[PDB]
């Protein structure tokens, strides 16, 4: 009945930086060839969504943000083969076109169709499916999950288990998979190792979960908000440190604590200074440091390349290094089989209409993940 | 007999920065416990030695530099078990104590006993075995090979094949092993891959040799001195490019040439700008860049961490990642077994007395390695 028709629905439109979202009617065009229109069920609030508001992340405005979500297919465009109406699906903010050199590479996941490197805020065809007040509205990362209905390219959606609890597994769409993969896949954390995790939000807690799953003997959480330490310990941190407690720089503190540097460190904040501090605190000859946090737009860090010459490895990743369409259904299956927990990341639940309250909770420091229900 | 006695011999003393070496008589103390006194046979001239002269590398002066050499044990101190008088040996500018957390680590080589990070210019015991005109003279990296005789700690020497041609295998002490291992061990170059090698001196040519040995399909040499290209092709470069020939930055040229970025890039120069160019020219999702070149003292580079967040790996290494005492004898055995060639690296052979002429050949661009013979 809605197939092939424009849908009027509520979305959270961001008209301007540093402003509340406006919950208002939008028009959602039907899907074109190899497009999928989804009725959203649940979306998380990730700090990257907040980066759009703050201008830390630059993407064209006005926009419908949101990238951490799950929903139910309303309709498919011509030529779609991988989902059907009524399927539970996760929009993939990192696409998997399956055809580019990255998709073909055994270790690549940052598909060349992404809209992250140089955001256009469109569908793959360079156009928008969203109208508000008669004006075209940008997409975000090909997902735009802050809407009762979105339209995504086929390469940006994965079918997931029909018995999935969508209010939980939406976290597999970003924060859990990112943090857990950054530990298990990107860093390849080893049994008995010492890890340091900078930033104890949803993503950093997910890194801790991955380090614990990998067998790390010591997992040191690092946050300037000590209110984050209890949850970090619950999911596997062996100890937590607040840089503000120490006269010396925290890289020196962590080097002392680890008797000469940690095996694996993770930047899970988004600061240039903590990206360098995290590199420095891993052991100089064999340490590995993984950048997870999103840096501020167009800003360069400064570092001494002797940190690398001695033997350190420095790397970053999007989405925990997971090939998105292959991995999201497997992660959902593994969650169904209790191979990892998502509840420790969910601190608050709100209706979608209380999105601004959700962002207030993240900005105050209170929440980890707020899950919004449509 | 010289054993147990001071030796007066000839050495190349560097009294201050940016001056010629002084070829003159020094006194060489006998070895103390766990020390080895070596009659030098051949030493290479590595750019790192020139860095001490130029002040690119800071180490206490006055100094007997030189770190790429081979010789014959003259005597051993109490408690030495791994070499004997008459043995061919290579001094190890990266030690292998065998006891430290790095030496115990399967992928560590930068032994904590090294004299690189925070150079003291002494033996392990914090004293010098060298005097000249009544003045104590510093060691360099535990090796000091620009002397007819040196004294090294046991952990800084490896016994090698008695039939070794020391005028060739001296290059296994630094430049060959560094470049080859940087490709085969540190980058882990894959069969069929595309490599970019920045700097086509002795070390960069050894990187090419390693990339070819690893089966790379394409090996692009990059140098501002086109006179370096012919020998780069001889040892495996498939293409060579001179940045000065192009209007665009060379990272853009190399990304275009490799249809979206190289698999593996290597900085083998020692410039901050080429370290960032080399990182940028590797494919953004799965590329690997290795820093080999020694950066100038205390200078930071500037870079955009989005280069790593997309999926790049950035690493560095000393001595090609090789655990020095285990590896050197095996590398010399492999050379003896015709597994790789060293002659392509040797452009000049001079008496030791012509050390300054050897440095002038390096600085002018003419030479790859000059071997000095005692
Ligand atoms: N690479 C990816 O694919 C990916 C995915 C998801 C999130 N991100 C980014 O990862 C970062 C973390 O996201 P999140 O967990 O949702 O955010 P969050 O909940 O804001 O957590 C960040 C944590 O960092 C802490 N913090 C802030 N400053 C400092 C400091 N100077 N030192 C130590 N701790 C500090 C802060 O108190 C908070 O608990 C953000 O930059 C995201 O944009 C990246
Ligand atoms: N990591 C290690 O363990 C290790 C070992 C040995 C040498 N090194 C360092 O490796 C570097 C190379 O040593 P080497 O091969 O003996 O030196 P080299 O023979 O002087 O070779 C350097 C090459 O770089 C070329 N070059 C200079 N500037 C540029 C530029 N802007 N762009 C492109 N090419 C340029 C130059 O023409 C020359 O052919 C030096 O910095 C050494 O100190 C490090
Ligand atoms: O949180 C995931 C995430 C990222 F990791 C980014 F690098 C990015 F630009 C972005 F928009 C995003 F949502
Ligand atoms: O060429 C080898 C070499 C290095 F790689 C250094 F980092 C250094 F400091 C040095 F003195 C040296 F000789
Ligand atoms: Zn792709
Ligand atoms: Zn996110
Ligand atoms: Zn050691
Ligand atoms: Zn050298």
């Amino acid at each position: 009945s809605t197939a092939g028709k424009v849908i009027k629905c509520k979305a959270a439109v961001l008209w301007e930086e540093k402003k509340p979202f406006s919950i208002e009617e939008v028009e959602v065009a039907p899907p074109k060839a190899h497009e999928v229109r989804i009725k959203m069920v649940a979306t998380g609030i990730c700090r990257s969504d907040d980066h759009v508001v703050s201008g830390t992340l630059v993407t064209p405005l006005p926009v419908i943000a949101g990238h951490e979500a799950a929903g139910i297919v309303e309709s498919i465009g011509e030529g779609v083969t991988t989902v059907r109406p009524g399927d539970k699906v996760i929009p993939l903010f990192t696409p998997q076109c399956g055809k580019c050199r990255v998709c073909k590479h055994p270790e690549g996941n940052f598909c060349l169709k992404n809209d992250l490197s140089m955001p256009r805020g469109t569908m793959q065809d360079g156009t928008s499916r969203f109208t508000c007040r008669g004006k075209p509205i940008h997409h975000f990362l090909g997902t735009s999950t802050f809407s009762q209905y979105t339209v995504v390219d086929e390469i940006s959606v994965a079918k997931i288990d029909a018995a999935s609890p969508l209010e939980k597994v939406c976290l597999i769409a970003c924060g859990f998979s990112t943090g857990y993969g950054s530990a298990v896949k990107v860093a390849k954390v080893t049994q008995g190792s010492t890890c340091a995790v900078f930033g104890l939000g949803g993503v950093g807690l997910s890194v801790i979960m991955g380090c614990k799953a990998a067998g790390a003997a010591r997992i040191i959480g690092v946050d300037i908000n000590k209110d984050k330490f209890a949850k970090a310990k619950e999911v596997g941190a062996t100890e937590c440190v607040n840089p503000q407690d120490y006269k010396k720089p925290i890289q020196e503190v962590l080097t002392e604590m680890s008797n000469g540097g940690v095996d694996f460190s993770f930047e899970v904040i988004g600061r240039l200074d903590t990206m360098v501090t995290a590199l420095s605190c891993c052991q100089e000859a064999y340490g590995v440091s993984v950048i997870v946090g999103v840096p501020p737009d167009s800003q360069n860090l400064s570092m001494n390349p002797m940190l690398l010459l001695s033997g350190r490895t420095w790397k970053g990743a999007i989405f925990g290094g997971f090939k998105s369409k292959d991995s999201v259904p497997k992660l959902v299956a593994d969650f169904m089989a209790k191979k990892f927990a998502l509840d420790p990341l969910i601190t608050h639940v709100l209706p979608f209409e209380k999105i601004n309250e959700g962002f207030d909770l993240l900005r105050s420091g209170e929440s980890i993940r707020t899950i919004l229900t449509f």
